[PDB]
């Protein structure tokens, strides 16, 4: 159910060595910053943007980097990063790349500055790949009447790894395809299976490489070492991205990163604190059951103790919205193993159904159990949509409905300035 | 509260002479026991990888040739460090080394194991947490004089401590490794990683996790095909021995968990009956110092280790000696209630023996009351020793500091789990 190569979303733009694959991402802690990304397949190029504000109209050049990667037998093209910096806030921006040969023009909008009431809207999609269901739930969400402003991505992106030898053309069309959300609003990034790509017996063993080169992130701006695990605030929100393929044991760089980001944390500042994970904590469905049980066991007295608000995953290729509950009282010997109502805790949202490669994951352990208030086996997206300091509404659209309907919905009571039981 | 040895120590002095040599170690070089990884520094200057080795029998001296290394570490600079693989050795013959030969020579020697082989008999000594303390040297001093007589060292993890240092002043490896060359520069200590070997420092611009260990203490990992020194699978004698990182990812996909799924397949208990099993944090552990840090790999590696009738998985990180029961928790389904571990007699014994010594300190903190999974626990320095017999025999004994050398404060038998499965309990 993959998309063929020679569908409308994969066409090559045009013109000598027209950029291609344009994403960006933030670039900086606070959103005064972008990471514009893209690729040239004719020759290296420059890797200058040019950007203006619509504001002031002073059109400015900001150098970034080139690099390649070879994987197998794939060579790559020319992969520029280059980060826009100082931007001012609540802004619109246009920006070019491109400059040597054919150049190309694309905008985005900077969020506001960080504060307590500030709202904003974040599109929710994991799984995506590159099927047609992908390319619908790509639709609905850009037609959305709550116009997203920001996807929080949960992992595996581009399924190049299901490919002969992971052929990464693959990445190159998924690049080509999700150009047109992403070259006009961030996603943040988060690392999931699909991008591990530990391929010893084609003498690939690094994990994360194609990913890790193609999709960069402003992990040094939260002091973290490693990209798969760092930090952005933006508007109202402190949005914390871990690494389910990663070490986190007890003083490894991700854990030792997360224990002292999670004191870092101003609800003063940013009053909705969210985690992002590929695979996740609280699952009722047969697909992938339990696998988040060990970074349960290590991260969610944490989650529980700094009241994060909301915790998004994917991996699980259907949709789930979990109670507010915890685990944490098990002692090995003291029987104390069934998740309880814990007003203190997260809600658990698995979004892994955006399309992947076509397949749905419908099986689910029965009867519903009681941590889980909903769950459902379609293809769609979700919406965090932030309205102030104590109220934010989340909706999850299916691909089968239309555009504007929401088939589940909640809203959300922020758990440091409004814990009233928002069940 | 500084109970570690002071510099000036005799067990810390150098070897004299120009560019002698220093902290000799040696430990096992490729899969089956026929070679064996020979380590060194040198202080003065570079000198030579070479070393000349021969039997004691045929006398042919041979020269084999290695690599040498440099690191820094915030302000520290390390001496040149050697690293030379020995290869084609002959099985159970005693073999002399020389190293330093543009210089100062220095002579050792080791006895390689006998060929693997179901009932091949072999006495292994087990020391975490090792440090340098004065009680450090008490526990070397009584492994070195074990009536039972250890030919290999399984090191569960904790080396030298130096990240406890300002720091994490490296010289204190430097200490470290002029320590225990009188052990291990005769006889292999094979290495597993902790938490004080990862010396992940942000805060001084050292962010590569185990740097300083990685350097200093190589391990043949590609001949069990891992990608990483810090897991990888040996065999010795009767016994097939599998290092784990308690402090590397182990996630499902991931390049660890991979290779220990793929690793278990390949054990055959009719070669090597005796499946050992090593890591740094403990699965089962009733201290209450680090308790329940395990979990999380046990939610991953525990239900293998059951399946694959793994005899005894070794454990340091907790400052004291602990032994469980045969018993698994692998039945929890989030919402069945079935976490309570039960008595299994496909299950390997978890045995915590980090008590060699660190920085002095023992965890005497304990659970209460002492679980049912626990046979034996005790807050006393000292060491382990399993002693394979044959395919369905090992003895495992544990020496207190306190006692004398040849005094066992507890001790088992073993009846291996594939060949003799009969409830061993205390
Ligand atoms: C924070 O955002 C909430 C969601 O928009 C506000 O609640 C909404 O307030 C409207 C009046 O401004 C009201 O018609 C809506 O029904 C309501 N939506 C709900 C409750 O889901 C909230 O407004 C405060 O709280 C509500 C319950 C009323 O008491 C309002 O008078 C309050 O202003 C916002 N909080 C603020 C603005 O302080
Ligand atoms: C493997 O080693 C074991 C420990 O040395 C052997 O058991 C010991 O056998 C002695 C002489 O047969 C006997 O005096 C000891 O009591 C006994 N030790 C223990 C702890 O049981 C074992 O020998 C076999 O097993 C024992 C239990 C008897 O049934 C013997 O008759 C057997 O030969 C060795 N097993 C082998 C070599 O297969
Ligand atoms: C993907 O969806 C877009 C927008 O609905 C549509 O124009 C395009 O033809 C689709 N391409 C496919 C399904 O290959
Ligand atoms: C890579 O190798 C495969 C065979 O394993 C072949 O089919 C494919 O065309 C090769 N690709 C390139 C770019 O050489
Ligand atoms: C490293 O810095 C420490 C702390 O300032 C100092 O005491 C030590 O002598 C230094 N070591 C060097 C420069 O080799
Ligand atoms: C360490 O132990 C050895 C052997 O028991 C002894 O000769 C030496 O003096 C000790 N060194 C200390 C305690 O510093
Ligand atoms: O083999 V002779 O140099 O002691
Ligand atoms: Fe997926
Ligand atoms: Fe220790
Ligand atoms: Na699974
Ligand atoms: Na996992
Ligand atoms: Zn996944
Ligand atoms: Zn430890």
């Amino acid at each position: 159910r993959d998309m063929p190569l020679d569908s409308d979303v994969f066409r090559v733009p045009p013109g000598y060595n027209a950029p291609q694959q344009v994403h960006i991402t933030q670039g900086d802690l606070v959103g005064r910053a972008m990471i514009i990304s893209w690729v040239t397949m004719d020759e290296p190029g420059s890797s200058a943007v040019r950007y203006w504000s619509e504001k002031n109209g002073r059109k400015r050049i900001a150098k970034g980097k080139m690099s390649t990667y070879r994987f197998f037998n794939y060579s790559s093209g020319f992969i520029h990063h280059t980060t826009i910096r100082k931007l001012k806030y609540n802004t619109k921006y246009y920006y070019e790349v491109g400059l040597r040969n054919t150049t190309r023009r694309f905008s985005f909008i900077t969020p506001p500055q960080t504060g307590l009431d500030v709202p904003y809207t974040f599109g929710l999609i994991g799984d995506l790949g590159q099927s047609f269901d992908s390319n619908t739930t790509l639709s609905h969400y850009e037609l959305s009447p709550k116009k997203g402003q920001t996807v929080l991505f949960v992992g595996d992106l581009s399924y190049a790894d299901r490919y002969p030898n992971h052929d990464n053309v693959r990445w190159d069309t998924w690049g080509r395809f999700t150009e047109r959300s992403v070259a006009y609003q961030p996603w943040i990034w988060t690392a999931g299976n699909h991008e591990i790509e530990f391929a010893p017996e084609i003498n690939e063993t690094e994990p994360f490489k194609p990913f890790s080169y193609r999709y960069h992130v402003p992990y040094e701006a939260s002091q973290s070492t490693s990209p798969f695990w760092y930090s952005i605030k933006r508007a109202s929100a402190h949005i914390i991205v871990l690494s389910s393929y990663s070490a986190y044991g007890r003083g490894t760089p991700q854990y030792t990163w997360l224990k002292k980001e999670l004191r870092k944390v101003k609800r003063s500042e940013t009053p909705w604190l969210i985690v992002l994970m590929h695979s996740p904590l609280y699952n009722s469905y047969n697909h992938h059951f339990m696998e988040g049980e060990a970074m349960r066991t290590k991260f969610e007295a944490w989650f529980v103790k700094y009241k994060v608000d909301v915790v998004f995953a994917g991996h699980v290729h259907a949709y789930e919205r979990s109670e507010r509950v915890s685990n944490i009282a098990y002692k090995i010997t003291n029987g104390l193993c069934t998740p309880v109502k814990d007003q203190s805790a997260p809600v658990y949202i698995t979004i892994g159904d955006a399309g992947n490669y076509g397949v749905i994951d419908s099986n689910m352990i029965q009867p519903q159990p009681e941590y889980s208030a909903f769950r459902e086996a379609s293809f769609g997206h979700g919406m965090f949509d932030i309205k102030n300091r104590t109220h934010a509404h989340f909706s999850w659209n299916r691909n089968q409905d239309g555009v504007a309907v929401e088939a589940d919905s909640v809203w959300f009571f922020n758990r440091h300035w409004y814990p009233v039981d928002d069940s």
